[PDB]
């Protein structure tokens, strides 16, 4: 067949992210090819066909199969597919979509955009700016980056260094100097008989703690998705964003907000910072920016840091920074179509409404579910993490692989939702076009199969 | 399609759009004026005012089969439609990446490469590169052997460590690079060699400063080197006679990784597929992007020799899946634009094109400029070549920076409708035109550049 032999091709050439290599290139782990899809749904290259209950990665935020952007995408690559933004240098819908992100997207006090292609290279950029902007003040030790156990925010070494999550340090000799990893915001993991307010407050004084073990005139920034993802789609606990910004106020550390996830609709809000009241120097931005029709990274800067960034080229010359394909046209304007799609069909109010509905559907089913520990998420997006005991929280030995087998029974029925890492976690990221009747499709689907894996165990 | 309405997009600009490399006080002020690039076809660009211009840098270094190409438009469009998007994680894949990964192992990479990863900047698949080499040492057992020795005048990208292994100084200052564990030897500019050294001499001296650094720092601790074939941000400075082989030697002798950087150089603007194949290097790994898609569209490559790709294997059987991965790995219609571009490439000949009126190139360039009096060296090879220009052509002696030569001849080149540019930290004229660029457009390109040079040695 011609999947056979695309098969063969790709496990001869093809390195892939996040694959077992040796197990891929011999044929032991299979691989999928996709071929298609429209709304939720994919197609595999055998024609089955699969409800995408994850988004590709948190990112297909408008639906597969939009001839739209398609379109956009075309008609800016017959026109000028690249030029440089460089010394000045500037194309149509590069400037359309900073104007747009900066009025009618991004929190309030926000300045400008910087763009890159990837959420690992504008936190690149972020590490970059907060130490300039401290040498630009005269303030050459202040430089530490603090970061959350489970977050993530990118695959690098910077990057990696920021994420919080094993398997991004493992045999990489991750995280570097100066980053540091301060407590999980994750209450089903709260000390024992700790109220969520009580846990918000812990939070903050270990962070304080923290600060004061470093030096606080050495630690420059603090870097937070509002909601976390990849390490397991973990809503903070009430308070948690207040009480973590008035210790930041306190000594003067800036805050980034990671919303290459919360970015664009799926909390429910415009992004994760405006439906949790955090107030951001500075923003990094992909995935929904784009629904992934086209790579395309954002930095957003705030007026505070964007003063210090212009009296540096004051005393400093022009900024010692760039990507070759920085606010690359097509990319632009995929960016543009994706935002008009997402404006007209009030994306953001169907991730309220809808993914409210989702998380009392998701409550009501698994809520006292034998195997579940705890049943979290906010808007379009929700997980389920799996426990050996519920009275305990218990672990199950990871080599029981129970997240995977919950992930794997879903497959068999058609339906992709993620089993999340370092953990027993199902995740799910939908589309942000779901219906609530898809939401009804595919708790049912997790319901079977959260079932056949209890009974297995 | 459409006008444009410059003044109003200048100002929605100033006031929110940070460009990469501008002075951004002066720029979001309107005291440097912007420019908006609305349309291109061949060799030549237009502003959004009309005006047109030949692009003897290809954008940068990049647009290599020229602009307006609607065959690529038209790939990058039925890709778009059919699946813009989905992961590559775990095993997944989609048709033109597969495609695209046999194609550049079976077809364009030098022989004895394995397997490509994917991501959209050089920048990202250098960093790539630093975290395969260090896995690749802890795979074996050796956590000392860690540091990653680049050049001086080296470009290797942006970032924390990719502008640590860059090795000039505007990707260093006031961002605390580079970083541990990076190390600079000398640049491979035999214009600024030790006076009186032959070409293959200053390589054997090139080596012997490898050699000395490798045993300062202890072999043991030392995992690989980064180099350019030809340096492109650096100056377009091609290496002296016999560097390659000498270097190579010396990295052998102490079991250290070569990383090409082809970043540049990929895809025929030597006038061979890669700069490795020009000048019989062996690399263990490969960094592309640029020419893999003519810039239609964003992509990047690390190319994984059989050596690594081995211990990589070997990895995953210690270790588990590999801990890496970017959410655009693979993308999809980034793998039809490079497609398109490849299939354009081999069916224009461009590399025999970037050959032939490189040599061309090269020898108009020699015989316009080599005694011209504002003219310290001209150099280059294929479709990439660079006049420096020095105060005293017998002492070899830089003007003051502050005269701002090298700016005031590119400057001259754009007045009369020609983009070469300004070289960082130096007075040097490059020119990377696309590799469809034909002799009568060299004449052309080459005369633009006489009357600017020749305007600017005037002024002083
Ligand atoms: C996916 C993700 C990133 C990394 O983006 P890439 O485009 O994969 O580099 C960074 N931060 C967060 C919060 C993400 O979810
Ligand atoms: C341009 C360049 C890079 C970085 O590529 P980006 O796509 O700009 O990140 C790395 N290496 C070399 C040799 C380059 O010319």
């Amino acid at each position: 067949t011609d999947t056979d032999d695309l098969l063969e091709m790709d496990r001869a050439h093809f390195f892939h992210p996040s694959t077992h290599l040796r197990d891929h290139a011999s044929g032991e782990l299979p691989g999928r090819i996709i071929t298609g899809g429209k709304g939720i749904r994919i197609q595999d290259s055998e024609g089955r066909e699969y409800i995408d209950a994850f988004a590709g990665l948190y990112c297909v935020n408008v639906g597969y199969g939009r001839t739209e952007i398609a379109d956009a995408i075309y008609e800016q690559a017959k026109e000028l597919a690249y030029y440089h933004t460089y010394v000045g240098h500037s194309n149509e819908p590069i400037i359309e979509l900073s104007e747009r992100i900066i009025r009618e997207w991004a929190p309030a006090g926000m300045s400008k955009v910087y763009y890159g292609m990837s959420g690992s290279d504008a936190n690149e950029t972020q590490i970059k700016l907060v130490w300039y902007y401290n040498n630009v003040l005269g303030r050459p030790q202040k430089k530490k980056i603090i970061s959350r156990q489970r977050g993530y925010h990118g695959s690098g070494i910077m990057t990696g260094s920021l994420t919080g999550l094993p398997a991004f340090h493992n045999h990489f000799d991750l995280p570097l100097e100066p980053i540091r990893h301060t407590t999980c915001p994750h209450y089903y993991r709260a000390p024992a008989g700790m109220s969520e307010a009580e846990f918000s407050r812990h939070c903050a004084d270990e962070l304080e703690k923290m600060i004061l073990a470093e030096g606080p005139d050495t630690v420059a920034a603090f870097i937070g998705e509002p909601v976390m993802g990849t390490g397991g789609i973990v809503p903070p606990p009430e308070g948690y964003w207040e009480a973590i910004q008035a210790v930041l106020n306190k000594y003067d550390i800036l805050l980034i907000a990671d919303e290459v996830v919360c970015g664009f609709g799926r909390t429910g809000s415009m992004f994760g910072s405006h439906h949790y009241g955090m107030k951001p120097d500075l923003i990094t931005v992909a995935k929904g920016l784009t629904s992934a029709y086209a790579p395309l990274s954002g930095v957003i800067v705030g007026e505070k840091v964007w003063k210090v960034l212009e009296q540096g080229s004051d005393q400093y010359g022009p900024i010692g920074h760039g990507w070759t394909y920085s606010g690359h046209p097509i990319c632009a304007a995929a960016a543009l179509a994706n935002l008009d799609i997402i404006e007209r069909e009030n994306l953001t109010g169907n991730a309220a409404d809808t993914g409210a509905y989702f998380q009392q559907r998701m409550r009501e089913t698994f809520g006292d579910h034998p195997l579940v520990g705890e049943v979290r998420g906010v808007g379009l997006m929700a997980a389920l993490e799996f426990v050996a005991d519920k009275d305990k929280r218990t672990r199950f030995d990871p080599s029981l692989k129970v997240g995977p087998r919950v992930s794997a029974a879903c497959l068999e029925d058609g339906m992709i939702a993620r089993a999340m890492p370092h953990g027993d976690i199902l995740g799910f990221a939908p589309p942000l076009v779901i219906t609530r009747a898809e939401v009804d499709e595919i708790v049912d689907i997790a319901k079977q199969a959260v079932d056949a894996v209890a009974d297995e165990l």
